[PDB]
């Protein structure tokens, strides 16, 4: 017997797995309600903060301030790390001059401000051809994270590119176009790798020209275009069964096949186990 209301917001990109794990939820356990909304990370958290809601996804952690929010209304967050978010900026496999590139030079060609048309504005050099651009339709998490990491936070670029919700059809813009550029998530490079090259990635910190791979991805070596989505709720929260048993199946097998059905990458072993005892300990 598991019942009532479970008001989840958060993160674009835990959106998709918050969905997804409620609609299989709500079939197991008809008489539990989800909602799930999508005020944003720090949206998600100032909901949480003023106590609106039961649990929010994050596509960061909970910053310092945050945190302390939380402290000071007695809230006692637990932290999940439930997912791996990667996204591929790729090219023509004919490009063999942009095999490497940085976050300002991908900045320098998506930002809000971007007149960039042309390779050789990129770089000194490189060729003065056009640059056929490729992406995410607006306010998709896609999107929303691709424009975070490489614009800032003000999550916006250029409007002036082909903009698809259809991965595929981006694959194949790709495919067709020798000065292409596209960015999409991981998936659906790794399944069409052999027609795509994909752009190594470097941060001006300690990334320098980093290939995705799931070795890096899983390392955390390819920053800032993969990190980990986490699920928030807090130890008064999870005395409610229904609670409890969301976070038990998110953090299941289960939700580890529901992590990669929308095409994220689900978390290493450690992490499932620590997740596991984590929220044993939250239960105690």
């Amino acid at each position: 017997s598991i019942s009532g209301t479970i008001a989840v917001d958060g993160s674009s990109t835990v959106f998709p797995i918050s969905q997804a794990v409620a609609e299989e939820f709500e079939g197991k356990f008809p008489e539990v309600k989800l909602t799930v909304a999508m005020s944003g990370t720090g949206g998600g958290f100032k909901k949480f903060i003023a106590e609106e809601i039961d649990v929010t996804g994050a596509s960061r952690p909970i910053t310092e301030k945050e945190a302390a929010e939380c402290k000071a209304k007695g809230i006692d967050y637990v932290e999940f790390q439930v997912a791996i978010d990667g996204l591929t900026v790729v090219i023509n496999p004919a490009n063999t001059f942009a095999e490497c590139m940085t976050v300002a030079e991908l900045n320098k060609i998506w930002a809000a401000d971007s007149k960039v048309s042309k390779w050789s504005e990129v770089r000194e050099g490189w060729p003065d051809e056009p640059i056929q651009l490729f992406g995410a339709d607006t306010a998709s998490g896609t999107f929303d994270y691709f424009t975070e990491v490489i614009n800032g936070k003000a999550k916006s670029s250029r409007s002036d590119y082909t903009a698809n919700s259809n991965d595929n059809i981006l694959v194949q813009g790709v495919v067709d176009s020798k000065g292409a550029l596209g960015y999409f998530g991981y998936a659906y490079f790794a399944e069409n790798a052999s027609k795509l090259k994909a752009v190594k990635i470097s941060d001006g910190k300690k990334a320098v020209c980093v290939e995705p791979t799931p070795a890096t991805i899983e390392s955390g070596e390819y920053t800032p275009l993969s990190r980990p989505l986490f699920i928030y709720t807090t130890k008064a929260k999870l005395k409610r069964p229904e609670v409890a048993e969301f976070i038990k199946f998110l953090l299941s097998e289960k939700g580890d096949q529901l992590v990669e059905e929308v095409k994220y990458i689900k978390v290493p072993k450690s992490v499932k186990e620590t997740m596991q005892q984590r929220l044993a300990d939250a239960l105690k």
